[PDB]
């Protein structure tokens, strides 16, 4: 019933403020199950993933108070019951918090490796074995209970690093996560937990040490800015802006992204709190290869692509994290972009005017790509399945209209 309508081809200008990180908050909320008292989060983004997580927490017995950018979560009433969600990668983080709190998790269920296998392997090493007792999966910790272990992650995994860390904070003994993911959201989750009384050291590095504690208390914690939202608006400002200030940005979390934009010839003025993106010219094509942080983020390759389509020359995008993250390509092609995918690889030639038409968001960051492309494109663009965008971009319509975009929510 809902679509986004954009009349593009018009320069944008002004300023936009970045909200708290989707990819921190979706771990922060379930981690709060571990606490003995209320935990309050500030700079909570108004995104659908947060609303869904709030609903689950309430159904599990938490009470949640919400206003402005704040969530007050009281997990004391949380019950040890099967989880009744699953469409969200973040649902996994309940495994770690429920294991940590109750010593067991009864949880909702392709033919090869699945990302979750990494989490379960870590849990198994901490004494929590799995089971398929009938339609559902059961994790249960053994003997004196959940315990520490030295865990080498066969491949780098943000989800498994975070889930292992959450599980470890109330485990018996020390957990050492080797080949840990370094994403700054992992630091944020560790920071929350430490201020709740955990003992986590090395977050942000390849080795994380956790010494299990008896109990966690409450705290009030500001979610780090969303570096992906920030990168999205920087890409947008470069593609169609004539001078836009992006506020609440931490450039230290965008080193790999900023490097590639500078390679293209993007001119921006970087401060400790904000970035001013100039009106751009003479951009040149680059090649993108995603990699674990601090490498170039897989979550940013799609939002960056329409800016690549502005540049002069040809390039390729290779996503080493999610090889088949290419579903924006078929949709961008409908807008007359010179873009294709074989594999695996995404090939583009920039410099062509895009033309608005009806396109469908296929996922969160592909949706963002179509929004930026819609703003660049001549004529009118209509985006359907906008629910994907609303998962991760807070106040997007309002933020963009404030930059002078002709964008509208229709139903």
């Amino acid at each position: 019933m809902r679509k986004i309508v954009i009349n593009g081809g018009l320069p944008l200008q002004g300023e936009i403020t970045i909200s708290g990180a989707k990819n921190s908050v979706v771990a922060l909320i379930p981690a709060i199950i571990l606490a003995d008292d209320v935990v309050t989060l500030d700079c909570v983004p108004d995104i659908s993933d947060v609303a869904s997580l709030v609903e689950i927490m309430e159904l599990m017995g938490a009470t949640v108070k919400r206003y402005d950018d704040v969530l007050e979560i009281d997990p004391r009433g949380v019950q040890n019951i099967p989880m009744p969600i699953n469409s969200l990668r973040a649902s996994y983080y309940f495994y770690g918090s429920l294991l940590g709190r109750f010593g067991e998790a009864t949880v909702g269920l392709d033919l090869g490796p699945r990302p979750i296998d990494l989490h379960l392997k870590a849990f198994e090493a901490m004494g929590a074995t799995a089971s398929y007792e009938g339609d559902n999966m059961k994790l249960s910790a053994k003997d004196t209970g959940l315990h520490g272990a030295s865990i080498y992650m066969d491949t780098v995994s943000v989800g498994a690093t975070i889930n292992t860390m959450i599980a470890a904070v109330k485990a018996n003994g020390r957990t050492i996560i080797e080949n840990a993911a370094r994403e700054p959201e992992i630091i944020d989750v560790a920071t929350l937990l430490n201020n709740m009384g955990a003992h986590i050291r090395g977050a942000g590095t390849n080795i994380i040490i956790i010494d299990g504690v008896e109990r966690l208390h409450g705290t009030r914690h500001q979610v780090i800015p969303d570096r992906i939202e920030a990168g999205t608006y920087i890409s947008l400002a470069a593609a169609v802006g004539k001078g836009i200030r992006i506020n609440n940005v931490l450039y230290e979390h965008l080193e790999g992204f900023i490097a590639k934009l500078e390679e293209m010839g993007v001119r921006m003025t970087v401060s400790e709190d904000s970035i001013f993106v100039e009106e751009q010219s003479n951009l040149k094509a680059i090649n993108i290869k995603t990699a674990p942080y601090p490498g170039f983020a897989t979550d940013l390759q799609q939002p960056l692509t329409p800016l690549l389509l502005r540049a002069n020359g040809r390039g390729t995008i290779v996503d080493t994290i999610y090889e088949k993250r290419v579903n924006h390509v078929f949709e961008l092609a409908k807008m007359d972009a010179d873009i294709s995918t074989t594999n695996g690889h995404i090939l583009y030639t920039g410099g062509r005017d895009l033309r608005g038409t009806s396109v469908k968001a296929t996922d969160l960051r592909a949706g963002a790509a179509l929004v930026i492309a819609g703003l660049m494109a001549e004529g009118k663009t209509e985006i359907t399945n906008i629910e994907f965008i609303l998962r991760g971009y807070s106040d997007i319509i309002e933020k963009l209209r404030n930059l002078g975009a002709d964008i509208r929510l229709v139903e």
